[PDB]
């Protein structure tokens, strides 16, 4: 009796997923309830796909009391007495009951409905494509000329096999010696840099130790890419004696400093950020770091170690000062050059190229959907069963859907 | 005696060369010594032409015939010696030497139409997405993303897939793409077309096919002169008469084609007195969840060079780096963009370039055969007595 719409995406031309995929209104259609699925020409997957699912194609949702979406609407379109859901007063003037996915957490605050790995290798498929570019610019055709962005790919099975393919044109020795082995670093401890990972382990590559990185970035074999996963325990150190202790760290951050910029930073050409930064905690590099970084015929040498950074979180502005701006999928990279300057929608002049871009996931758009709807499939009955002209104190929610209402009931 | 291959320094994207390996493992197989200045930047590695037979060295001071693609910084030309290159030193432009009938003779065959066909249907899944319609074109990148054109033709194969499927949105309509021009650059753009679910008819059908046609498929004609010109006075066309006095004749294409076309592939070379295929005019009037399109024609690729004065109103270059511009509502040119009101358009002046290796190999097999003459030439004698084809002669400058 009680009804459910996805609504068409409006905010972005960029934004081509919806928070349930066709195999999850099988699910709620086979539980009896009745699914309005509004017709989208942006949608990645095709309105005739929900529609096989058991959804019903029509423009007018105005019968519906759930109303899930990505990103919320400008406010003008919001219908009164009903609940929506997005991934986000004015509006609590009437009996509107939002809803932001961000908010839904576990009894320990984790996180519960996200993107999953996707964020992750979606950036590192952009970065590979970065330093095509950007080492093309600076004299050296390298086989990342033959890696596109990653929405250029249907997919991630199709994006893995033009990894594979450069991938063989390294092991074959298609590399210019003059420019020395390739070092990637990850940091970070969630699924978004297991996917950066999982796209990384496509190349001929290798992972070491952070205390060898020193050694392969001279003497590597430049048929293969090397990488290292950077934890806690191998940079930070207290102030006092250079000691590390997790409990402490944990609790008193302040009492702590990095050792990034001194014992990783110099052997680094790709540095992949996952790290989710707090206001209190060391950073990786500084704007100082920077100027000592840079300081430093037809066959160079790199006129510094380090090439580019690519941040996979949402932390734009944290663990690297000096990445103050975020890029966009349309103009993906910027530079930060000797003078302190960032130079947007660029890979050339001097510096460090930098990728920052909010909506990543949004470059594989199919996955993201499935991954997501995944994630949110389980409270989704909960919410159908919502109803805004009532106090939120009377509602059968769990503490995770209860905790994510961002309206005053 | 000596011949040496120079590293090319002029632009960041100049990854092709005049000769390929295998080129160099025939001159070296009839005794002559080749140099080749060594380069990161040439998508064909060094190792490869040392392979061949080639030895890899910076100094090239004992060369007497210097080849590269793009003419050097003057300050760069050796006295006494022959260069020859794409316009006491003599110099030879490759762009000059033609055949008796003076059609040209060392060139880069399809590869500008093969490059400049995959752009643009990057182009059109950028352009129809920014107008609201993910499509299958969303899965085709940049020539130059591609290792080579067979890369290039899975994907065109595997979106091609996409829309046998039905994955194209209904709304959109059919969508009708026209190929004008008789060259080798033109047979490039309709083989990667051909890639596609495609179907060919006649310019006549154009008009029921962009109504009609089957929404999993693609439809595609080969435009010629005695399709769309006709005599100012009696509307006929006389081949002989429109070849020797073009001045008479005006073009039918606004009309007839324009109307029902979503793509314009053009490689029409232009020549001061010819009937334009667009006007100024002809823009105006063309411009005028589930949305149709705005109008019937999304986007123009000129895959002759710029050589297209065709079309008027497409008056600047765009580049590889920033391959496409709009001609909007207001008549004005909105460069490195695919937002707004009016027509994508792409005229790229290096095509060939985005596929390197290819574009290498086609020009050195042109130019091989002609390559023994130009090692016998003497910079210091004069050109009169020198034992050069009028192929070779004629194209000294």
């Amino acid at each position: 009796k009680a009804v459910l719409a996805v609504r068409r995406e409006d905010v972005n031309a960029w934004e081509r997923r919806a928070p349930l995929a066709p195999k999850h209104i099988k699910g709620i259609t086979n539980l009896g309830y009745k699914v309005l699925i509004q017709p989208s020409n942006r949608r990645a997957i095709h309105d005739k796909d929900y529609v096989k699912a058991g959804g019903i194609l029509q423009e007018d949702i105005s019968e519906a009391c759930l109303i899930l979406g990505v990103k919320r609407p400008p406010e003008e379109k919001l219908m009164s007495r009903k609940t929506y859901a997005f991934f986000s007063d004015e509006i609590l003037k009437q009996e509107i009951r939002l809803i932001d996915y961000e908010k839904m957490v576990d009894h320990r605050g984790v996180r519960v409905v996200a993107f999953g790995q996707w964020a992750g290798v979606a950036g590192m498929i952009n970065i590979l494509h970065g330093m095509g570019l950007r080492l093309l610019a600076l004299g050296h055709h390298t086989p990342f000329m033959h890696i596109g962005m990653a929405h250029n790919y249907r997919n991630s099975s199709q994006a893995v096999q033009a990894v594979r393919d450069a991938g063989y044109e390294i092991s074959l020795g298609l590399m210019p010696k003059s420019i020395g082995p390739l070092t990637f670093v990850f940091t970070g401890t969630g699924n978004v840099s297991k996917g950066a990972q999982a796209i990384f382990n496509e190349l001929p590559c290798e992972y070491v130790e952070p205390h060898e990185l020193k050694e392969v970035s001279q003497t590597g074999d430049l048929r293969k890419v090397y990488g290292t996963v950077l934890s806690r325990h191998h940079h930070l150190v207290r102030k006092t004696d250079a000691v590390y202790d997790p409990a402490e760290y944990d609790k008193h951050p302040e009492r702590y400093i990095s050792r990034f910029n001194t014992d990783i930073a110099p052997y680094t050409t790709c540095l992949i950020n996952g790290i989710y930064w707090e206001q209190n905690t060391p950073r990786l590099l500084t704007r100082q770091d920077a100027q000592s970084l840079l300081a430093p015929e037809g066959c160079p040498a790199l006129p510094h170690k380090l090439v580019a950074i690519c941040d996979i979180s949402a932390d734009t502005g944290g663990s690297i000062e000096f990445m103050t701006e975020c890029t966009t999928i349309e103009h993906p990279f910027c530079m930060y050059d000797a003078d302190q300057h960032i130079i947007h929608d660029s890979v050339e002049g001097s510096g460090i190229l930098m990728c920052s871009i909010d909506n990543l996931p949004a470059q594989l758009p199919i996955e993201a959907t499935e991954c997501f709807g995944d994630m949110l499939y389980p409270y989704v009955e909960e919410m159908i069963l919502s109803d805004a002209t009532q106090p939120l104190e009377s509602q059968n929610f769990s503490p995770v859907v209860r905790d994510a209402v961002i309206t005053s009931n």
